C-alpha cells in the first residue's frame, strides 16, 4: 500500500530526494518545483501524507488544518521558522529538518572569501568594472603563513580549520565548550586573545542570547588592526554600524557577511545595507548552504528521515516531538501518540496482557503535553489491526498506526 | 662593504632588500617608493655602482652608457624587457633578476577566483552592491568533487595542483611536454579532452607564437556549458571577444582574468574591456605576483644575487652574462671580462707566472663574444692592486676589479 | 553515588578506573593488584555490588550464586569466558567488557616486528648476546617498496594498513566479506595470490571453525620464498610444525608470533616451543594488547560502563543483556528485570496508572527468556520507595531497583 | 675506446652499478663476488683503470703502487679509512664515495627498535626463547604519544623526525647549527632540555672531537627516567661503561646500539660487550647500513661519479682531491693534473694562445699541495690530441687527459 502513501514535495527539492524514496517503495508524488500559492497547496496537501518543503513555504496553523491526512512533515532545509511546529505537534505530526548538511559548502565558502579578500581582490574587482586600474601589492597577502581565527568550533568551525590548515593557515579557535582540536587547532581560552592574534576571525555560532551581539564595538576594537571578519554564521552576532564605523576607520581592511539581521523576504524585495557603500566587503545573500550538494545532502538525509518515521517508527531528531527510535528486532510493531496524562500507558499494554499477546520491546518518550510510544509485539497481522482499533479507542488518544 | 659604494633602489622594492644590503655593510643607498623622470634618474644614477628598478623603468642603452660606474643590474621582477641585456653585456654589467618568485601568489589566487566563481558569488556580490538580493542554489558548486583543467603544468600549474587537489578536486593537465604528475594529478593528451571534460581550466603557459590567442572561440565552444575558465599567465592567450561572446551566451558560467592584451600604463590610465559588463567576470589589474609575501622572496634574493656578486663576483643565474661561481677558499680574488678571442687567459695569466705569484683557483666561462674570468691568487694586498693595472691593460679588457 | 556501594577490583586494574570510580561518587572499594584464591574471592565478592576483573579470575554459576548483593560484572578484557554470562544473566546480572579497546596496539606492535624482522635483526641481536658478530646485508630490506599482505581487514587489520601505507608500503588484504579500502588499500579474491606476492604476511583473524590451521604447511609453501609471518591473532591459527619446517628450511626468513596453541597458566609455568631453536624468530608471550594505554581506555570504558548503569541503568553494550537506555529527564527512574513472558509490563504499569502517577518515558527490551525495563516517574521518593516494593511482587519478577 | 677502460669491482657492488655502467658504454669489467687476497687483488688491479671496492678491501700505498693505469677510486660504501687516500692523491687519483646513500635504511631501524624496545620486546623474546614467559603490561608503551628527542637533525635525523611523525610522536631537536624543522618537529637550544623531556634519545651526528663520548655519565643521568637511547651513528659518541650502569640502575629501561668504539674485524672475530649481560638491550654488528636499498643507492651513486669523472672530468664531491666541474657547452675539453706552484697554468694556456686556439672555458682548483684543471677550448681532435702532448710535457705535470 506505499504507493497509495501520498508526497507533496514543494520548492523543489534534489532529485536525490525521490531517488532515495522511490527507491523504499513511496512512489506516488507530487513534485512541484516552486513555491505554491496561499490556495493551491491547501488543495494539494488535503490527502498527502508526507510533505516536503523548503524555506519558502509557510506551513501555517491554517494550511495543517487543511491537511486531514498528513503524517509527518519534511523540511528540506536547516529551518524551521516556516513551519508551525505547535500546530503540528498537536495533531500528532513530527516535522524533521536537516541542521547539519551543509558543513562543506559553508567552509568552502570562508576560505575563498578569506583567500580573496586577503587579497584586496573584492575592491580591485570593482574598481575594474568602473574602469579604474588598481595595481598594488602594498597591503596584499598571501593565506599561507597567517592566523585564522574560528569562533564557534561545532561542525563548520571543524571543518573549516582543517581546509584552512591545507593552505597552510595557523588555525586557532574559541569555544565555550572545550573541545578537541583537530589537526594542529588549537583552542584558546579567552575570545580577547584569539582576537588580538588573528588575522582572520570567522564567526560559527548558533542563534541564542549568548550569540545576539557577540561581535560589537568592544569585540571588533579587539581585533589585530588590519584584519577580517568573515561571518556566515547568524544575522545577530555581529553588531553592522559597528562594523561599518570599523570598517571606515580602516581598522579592519575588508569583511564578508552573508547573513544580516534583516533579510528581504524574496529576491523581487530590495536590499539595503550600510555595508554597500563598501568595495572591501564581500555581501552574499545567505548563500553559505546554497549549492547543489548540501541540496543533495539535505534531499537524502530529510527524506530518509521521513522514510524511517514512516517504516519503522523513529522520530530521533525530530524538531517538534519526542524523539524515539527502537532497533528492528521481531515482526509487528505499532506506535501510538497521546495526551501526556497518567494511565494511557497501562490502557495500552492491558490490549495485549489481557489476551497472551507478549510484548518484544517498547520505548515511550514524552513532551510536556504529548507521548510518542512505540511497542513491538509478537503476534500476527489478525490481531494486531485488531489490538489497533483498540489502541486507537484509548481515551487520550490522538492517533495510532500498524508499521508493519 | 665599502659605505662608498652606491646603489640606487626605484619603484619601492621590498625593504627585505635593504635589510639584507645593510647587513653586508653596503649603507650608500638611495631609495624611491616610485619611478623616476629621465632627469632625476639620469642624475640619481650618474654615480651609482648598483641599481635595483621593477618594472616601469627602462634602462636604455643611452641610459646605460651614460652610468659611469654601474656594476650590476638587478630587476627586482621576474622579467628583464625593461632591461637592454646587450647593452649592459658590452659595458660588461651583468642583469639579474627572479625568476620563479610567486608561483604560490599566483596559485593561491587561483584557487579563490575558483572558489568564488564556482559559487556565482562575485555576481551575488555586485547585486548586492546595488541594492539587489540574489539566493540561488541552482548553478552553483562546492569544489570537492570537481575536475580542474590545468593548461601549463609548469611551477604555478604545478603547485596549483597540489591545492587543488588538497581541496579535494581531480586535477587533469594538458601539457605539450611529457611531465611526471605531482600527487594524483593525470597528463590529458589531447587538449579537446581536457576542455569537454574540465570544470574549471586555469591558463598557465608563456608568451610565445604558440599561445597567442591559444582559447579562441573553437576552443572555449570546447569547454564544459556552464564550467569557467581562469587566466592569470599572460595577456595574449584569450581572444577576448570569443569570451565575451561565450559568457553573453551562458555557454560560460563566469571568468577570471588578471592580464589583458593591452594593459594600462599606470593606476590613472583608463581600464576598457569587454568583459566589464558581466557582474560574474572577476578583473584584477595583474596582480597574481603582487603580494607582500612575493615582493619580500624577491627582495631578499635579488639584492642577494648583487652582494653575492660585489663580494664574490657570482654570477649564476645573471640573465645577460656567463655564468661562474668560486667557492671562497683563499684570500684575494680578482676578476676580468674581455672581448673572447685567444689569448687573453694567457696574457692574464702570465701577469702572475713571471712575478712568481701563485695561482690558486680560476674560473671562466664565456659567450659567444664576451668571456668572464675569476681568479684567486696569494698575494698581498699591493701586488694585487698592480696586477690589477696590468690586467686593465691586456688587449681585448672591456673591465676589471679586484673584490677582496 | 552512596559510598557503600562495594566495588570489588581485582587482577590489577588500570588506575584510571578508579579515578573514574571516584569522581562519581563510589568511594567503596577494594583493589587487588592480582588474583584471588577460591576462598578470599568468595570472601570479598560475597557483599559486593560490583565486580572487575581479568582474565585469571573465573566467575562460574557457583560463584556468581554466592555473590548475595551482586549487581553488575565489568571484565576489564576484551574476552568474557572467565565469567557463566547465562549464570548471571539468570540472576539479572549484566556483564560488560571492552570490545576493541587494542587495535593500536597490536597494530603497532606488528610494524615494529616487521621492521625488525625484514632486516634480520632479530637473529643479529641473538647472535651479538653470544659473542658472534654478523654484518650482512644479503638478504636485508627496507619496509618502504614492499607488500603488506594483511590476512583479515577488521578493526586490527585496517589500522595496520594504515600505518604501513604511511610507512611506503604496498598494502593488500585478503577478507571473506567484500570491505571498503582505506588508503590505496587493494583487496584481493584470492588468498592464494596474496601469499603468493606478500612480503610480509600477518594474520589478523578471530578464532573459529574457519580459522583452525588456516596456515598450514600448503598456505606457507603458498609464501614468498624469502618472505615473513606474523601472528597476533589467535593460537589456533598456524600449524607451528609447519612454520618450523618452513623455517629450517630457509623457505621463510623469520616470523613472529605472539598467540600459541597452548599458553602457560602463569609466568612459572613453563612456555615450550619448537620455534625457541630459530633465532630469527620474535615470541612473545601474547603481548599484543598488554600496553598502559591500551589499560587505560579499558578503564576508562568499562568502569564507565558500570558508572552510568549503576547510575540510569543504561546496558548499552551488554554482552549477556537486553541494550537500552534512557536518555535522564525527569526525576525518578526505576528498573525491572523479569521472566519474558506476557502479561508482566501491564501490571507493572498498573502499578502507577490506580494511584494516578504519570509516565515520563519507559523502554523495555526483551532476550530469549528474559525481560528488561527501564521507567521514569513523576513522583516524590516515598511512592516511589512503595511502587518499587510492588513491583518486586509483580510474578516473573528476577530483581529490580530504585536509581534515582 | 670505452671498451678498452677496465673496472674492476670487489666485495661485490650491487648489480645497478653494473646496469648503470654497461648503460654508459664502459662494458669491460671484472667483477668478484668477495674481498680478494694480499695478492690476487694486485694482479687484477695492474691495468685497471677503474677500480670499485667496499669496506673489507684495504686499498694501500703498496697495492696502489702496483697499479700502473688506475684514474679514479670508487668507493661503494660511506667509509674510506679503508683508503689510503694521500697515496691516492699523489698519483692523481681521485677517491669517490656514498655518504648520504643510507638515509632511509636507518631511519626505519630506528623506528622498529623504538617500537619494540617500548614496548619490552627485547626482553620478553629472550626469555621466550630461553623457555621463561613473561607477560606483563606494566611499564609497556605505543609510541603513539611519546616524545622522540632526535640529536644531530642531518639528512638521518630529518627521516626519521618524519617516519616517527607518522607514527604520532612529538619529535624534537637538538643540532648544532640552527635548523628549519620538518612537519612539526621542535628545535631545542639546550641538550639538557631535549634529554630532560624526551622519552627516546636517538643520536645522529658524525665523528670528532665535539662528539667523542658526547653522550657520558653526566648527559645520560640526564635523560627522563625509564627512557631509551637509541646509537646508530658513530661509536665513539655514547660512553659504553656509563650506559651500561645506567641500564643497571634502570635508569633507563633499554639501548639499541649499532656501532661500538671497538668493532670486530670480520664475522669471524668475536665480539664482546658489557651490554651483552643485558636482555634489554638491542644489540647489532653495525648494520643500520645493511640493506639492498642502501647497496642499490650505493650502486647507483658512485657508479655515476667514476661515469662522471671518466665522461666530463667532474670531482665534485671527491674525497681527496680539489673538486672541479663545468657544464657540457662545447666540442674539446681536457684535463690536467699538476704540482700546485707558480706557472703551470700559464705554461698551459700559452699551448693555445701561441696557436690562436680559443679558450671556452677553464676551471681551475688546488689543494695544499695539486692542481685539477679542466678546460674547454674550440679546436678539432687532431689539434687536442697535439695538445695533449704538450700539456703532458709541463714542468710539474702529474698526468693529463683528453676526455673528450
Ligand atoms: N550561512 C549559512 O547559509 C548557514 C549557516 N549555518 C549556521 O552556522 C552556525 C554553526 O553551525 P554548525 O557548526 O553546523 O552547528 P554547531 O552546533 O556544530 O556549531 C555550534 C558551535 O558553536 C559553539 N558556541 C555556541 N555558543 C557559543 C558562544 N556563546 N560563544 C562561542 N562559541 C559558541 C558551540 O560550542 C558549538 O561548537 C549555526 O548558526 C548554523 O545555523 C549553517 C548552514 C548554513
Ligand atoms: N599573473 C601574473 O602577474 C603572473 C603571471 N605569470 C605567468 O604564468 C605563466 C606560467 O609561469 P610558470 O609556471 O613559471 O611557467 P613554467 O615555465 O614553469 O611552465 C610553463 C609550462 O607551459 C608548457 N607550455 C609551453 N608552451 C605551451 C603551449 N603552447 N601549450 C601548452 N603548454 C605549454 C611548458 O611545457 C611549461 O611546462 C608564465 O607566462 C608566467 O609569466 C607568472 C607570474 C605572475
Ligand atoms: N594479540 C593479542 O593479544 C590480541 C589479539 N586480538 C585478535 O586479533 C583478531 C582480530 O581482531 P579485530 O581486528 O577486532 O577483528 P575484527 O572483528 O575487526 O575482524 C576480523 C576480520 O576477519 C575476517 N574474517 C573472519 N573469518 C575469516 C576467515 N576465516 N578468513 C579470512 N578473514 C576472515 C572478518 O571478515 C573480519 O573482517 C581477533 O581474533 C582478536 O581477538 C585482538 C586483540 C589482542
Ligand atoms: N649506523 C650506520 O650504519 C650508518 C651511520 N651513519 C652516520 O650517521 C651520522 C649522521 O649521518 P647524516 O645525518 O647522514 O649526516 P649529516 O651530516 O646530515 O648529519 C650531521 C648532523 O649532525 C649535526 N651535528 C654535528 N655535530 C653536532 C654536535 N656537536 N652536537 C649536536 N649536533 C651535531 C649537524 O649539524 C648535522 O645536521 C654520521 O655519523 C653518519 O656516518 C650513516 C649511515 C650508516
Amino acid at each position: 500500500e506505499k504507493d497509495k502513501i501520498k508526497f507533496l514535495l514543494v520548492e523543489g527539492v534534489h532529485q536525490k530526494a525521490l531517488e532515495s524514496l522511490r527507491a523504499a517503495g513511496y512512489t506516488n508524488i507530487e513534485f512541484h518545483k516552486g513555491a505554491l500559492d496561499d490556495e493551491q497547496l491547501k488543495e494539494s496537501i488535503r490527502d498527502a501524507h508526507f510533505i516536503g518543503l523548503r524555506s519558502r513555504t509557510h506551513l501555517t496553523e491554517d494550511v495543517i488544518n487543511a491537511a486531514e491526512k498528513l503524517v509527518a512533515i519534511g523540511a528540506f532545509a536547516i529551518g524551521t521558522n516556516q513551519v508551525d511546529l505547535d500546530a503540528a505537534a498537536k495533531r500528532g505530526i513530527p516535522v524533521f529538518n536537516a541542521p547539519f548538511s551543509n558543513t562543506r559548502s559553508v567552509a568552502e565558502l570562508v576560505i575563498g572569501e578569506l583567500l580573496l579578500l586577503l587579497r584586496g581582490v573584492p575592491e580591485a574587482n570593482a574598481k575594474a568594472h568602473r574602469g579604474v586600474w588598481n595595481k598594488l601589492a602594498a597591503g596584499s597577502f598571501e593565506a599561507r603563513g597567517k592566523k585564522l581565527g574560528i569562533i564557534g568550533y561545532g561542525h563548520i568551525g571543524t571543518q573549516l580549520g582543517i581546509l584552512a590548515e591545507s593552505l597552510g593557515m595557523y588555525v586557532y579557535f574559541y569555544d565555550i565548550e572545550n573541545k578537541l582540536p583537530l589537526g594542529n587547532a588549537t583552542q584558546v581560552q579567552h575570545l580577547s586573545d584569539l582576537l588580538n592574534m588573528s588575522d582572520v576571525v570567522s564567526l560559527h555560532v548558533p542563534e541564542n542570547p549568548s550569540t545576539k551581539n557577540m561581535m560589537g564595538a568592544k569585540e571588533i576594537s579587539l581585533m589585530k588592526p588590519g584584519s577580517l571578519l568573515i561571518n556566515a554564521s547568524r544575522g545577530t552576532v555581529v553588531d553592522i554600524p559597528a562594523l561599518a564605523d570599523a570598517l571606515a576607520s580602516k581598522h579592519l581592511a575588508g569583511a564578508a557577511i552573508d547573513v544580516f539581521p534583516t533579510e528581504p523576504a524574496t529576491n523581487s524585495d530590495p536590499f539595503t545595507s550600510p555595508l554597500a557603500e563598501f568595495d572591501n566587503v564581500l555581501l552574499t545573500p545567505h548563500i553559505g548552504g546554497s549549492t547543489q550538494e548540501a541540496q543533495e545532502n539535505i534531499g537524502l538525509e530529510v527524506a530518509g528521515k521521513l522514510i524511517k518515521y514512516s517504516d519503522n517508527g523513529s522520530t530521533l531528531s525530530a524538531v517538534n516531538f519526542p524523539e524515539v527510535s527502537l532497533p528492528l528486532h521481531v515482526v509487528r510493531r505499532l506506535m501510538h501518540i497521546h495526551e501526556n496524562r497518567p494511565g494511557v500507558l497501562t490502557a495500552l499494554n492491558k490490549i495485549f496482557a489481557e489476551q497472551g499477546v507478549n510484548i518484544a520491546a517498547q520505548y515511550l518518550q514524552t513532551s510536556a503535553q504529548m507521548g510518542y510510544v512505540v511497542i513491538d509485539i509478537e503476534a500476527d497481522e489478525d490481531v494486531a489491526e485488531k489490538a489497533l482499533q483498540a489502541m486507537k479507542a484509548i481515551p487520550g488518544t490522538i492517533r495510532a498506526r500498524l508499521l508493519y
